[PDB]
């Protein structure tokens, strides 16, 4: 038996969420639909301009782990919070979902990471992230037994921003592959890809990463192209399996020359897109670690993603396993 | 001119919200639909049993103040938080809505009040409140100039639980009436009324309170009767104006022998009832301080209340002023 289906590793963040008008993003020089890194001064400034908000546990990989647990898989998470109230919220929410979470805070300062997420009328989300205690995630936080006992270890491209997190991930790759497990990553954000393009390609080409998640813009950014067909051909050559999402156009799963196209589900309304890619990964990796076909993995991904975008909060509040049963994906 | 239309005074609380099944309340001996006071140990215990949650600024009077500001009225708030992250959230949210909020934290312990609110499938809400820093609210927190400059000062029956808050309220009553202003209270909760029945009646009969808010169960509790008609007659005899809500059956406003019935909004599906009474008071008091008819104050209350129960979070995230305009209440 394997202790865990999916271990995820990422920046442990609490989301601070508010709806804004289109002009707010322009006035504050916030890049729409992107992850904008901010310092403590800028965090204070933006918060002062933000309307009344709601808080919810976030973090890309955090959300993915939670989604796997929701669907019925066995999940674990590495990510560093502070010993403060926001850290306690994060710890509570992930553990309450039944995700193994044991990363120890190193003190109260720097404080727990937070992201101010501004949701526009079109449902797009623009994130402004102070990493705080995330900068302290390092090799000391790798629970080697957990990596050793997880079918897939999945990590964020976002981890290349803090200083020592990459060293943890290299340790995870070694342990995972020594124990016959698979490694996976998400490209996270097109500007993140702009920052770490060479490093990400090296991860794939050296075989440190076996399965890659991207959206259209991230794939385009990875190869600095406007040609989506080129991006697909190249990503298929650079990694064993690629899952590429295309928003309302669903997704395509690539393996060698194999291509499997999957439709997006029908939705009532795009309330808030926060978590879409994270939950696509949840559904895909749940399917994958249950031995499902790549097409069915895609379908599970699109189902979870479609559900999360119809609510406020990056982690579905409803039962994904029940939704999967109803959709006949079981 | 007057600086403020409505000053509210209450327990400053951050809500921690989760959906639960019916059995959870029974298993945990939580009184359904009520405010259950808890100590620090019980707070830890219930949190350990709670699922993934969302946080949102709460506090009955805090919600009411926010609602008045949302509608376009000029509002202020007294309530005590701690110098901690939850306190910072509370401070941000109320000030961001444009409510005057200047109450200074006294330290980091006790920490900021929180309430674990469990919402059942029927949309009912069952609150479990650790008062924390609320126990420190006292006469030293009365901004005398603010009370002097507010058309109405409104406070929670809930304030009779912490030890010294009542002293602040009596100071408010004196200043308000010395400056020709009006005093208002909500009965808050039927068990709260059970606890402080004699004191509440004394506040009304002595003329310290001019305008009283109750729901059906609170009014019944106040006179320990099963006869709602008796309750209406008696409450009208005990205070100058009474606003009595009847859930789906709308509301009735009483002044001496005058009675004005108002219809509730027909609701598609009740999402979460948290804040219904608070926002009824927002609509009523906004109308009242704009010189509107008692019936129209009722209509405004029912409009705001109907909006808040169709969302997660006790403070409407949409424009109440715009809804009031569409409704011809303006
Ligand atoms: N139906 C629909 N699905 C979306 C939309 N945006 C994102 N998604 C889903 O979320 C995933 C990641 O963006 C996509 O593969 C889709 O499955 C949308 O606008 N409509
Ligand atoms: N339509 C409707 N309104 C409600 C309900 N519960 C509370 N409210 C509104 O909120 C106020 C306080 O409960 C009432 O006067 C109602 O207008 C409900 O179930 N249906
Ligand atoms: N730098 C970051 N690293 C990891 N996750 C992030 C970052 N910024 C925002 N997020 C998370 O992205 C999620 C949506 O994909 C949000 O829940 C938010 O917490
Ligand atoms: N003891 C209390 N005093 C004042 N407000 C409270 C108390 N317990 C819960 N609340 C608030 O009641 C609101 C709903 O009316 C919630 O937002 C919650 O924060
Ligand atoms: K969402
Ligand atoms: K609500």
């Amino acid at each position: 038996m394997t202790r865990f289906d999916v271990l995820t590793v990422g920046n442990a963040i609490v989301d601070i969420i508010s709806r804004c008008n289109d002009q707010f993003l322009i006035d504050n020089q916030i890049t729409k639909a992107a992850m904008n890194l901010i310092d403590a001064e800028r965090a204070e400034l933006l918060y002062s301009r933000m309307g009344p908000a709601l808080e919810a546990s976030g973090g890309s990989a955090g959300n993915t782990a939670a989604g796997v647990a929701n669907l019925g898989g066995k999940a674990a998470y590495f990510g560093n919070v502070a010993a403060d109230q926001l850290g306690d919220i994060f710890t509570h929410d992930i553990r309450a979902q039944g995700v193994h979470y044991q990363t120890k805070p190193k003190g109260a300062f720097p404080p727990t990471a937070r992201s101010m997420i501004f949701v526009t009328e079109d449902g797009e989300r623009s994130m402004n992230t102070y990493l705080g205690a995330c900068v302290e995630l390092g090799p000391e936080d790798v629970e080697a037994d957990v990596v050793a006992d997880a079918k897939v270890t999945y990590f964020e491209g976002y981890l290349w921003d803090p200083p020592r997190a990459k060293e943890a991930i290299l340790d995870c790759a070694r342990i995972a592959h020594q124990h016959g497990r698979e490694m996976s990553m998400t490209l996270s954000d097109s500007f993140c890809v702009d920052r770490y393009r060479g490093e990400f390609l090296d991860l794939m080409r050296s075989g440190k990463v076996d399965i890659v998640f991207a959206n259209r813009q991230e794939a385009l950014s990875l190869y600095q192209t406007d040609d989506f067909e080129e991006a697909l051909n190249r990503i298929a050559a650079d990694c064993k399996i690629a899952a590429v999402t295309m928003s309302e156009n669903g997704a395509v799963i690539l393996k060698g020359r194999e291509r499997y196209y999957v439709n997006a589900i029908r939705i009532r309304e795009v309330v808030d897109t926060t978590g879409a890619g994270d939950l696509f990964a949840s559904g895909f990796l749940y399917g994958y670690t249950q031995g499902r076909s790549l097409e069915d993995c895609g379908k599970l991904g699109c189902l979870a993603a479609g559900i999360v975008i119809q609510q406020i909060g990056p982690r579905p509040m409803t039962s994904l396993s029940e939704a999967a049963k109803q959709a006949g994906l079981i």
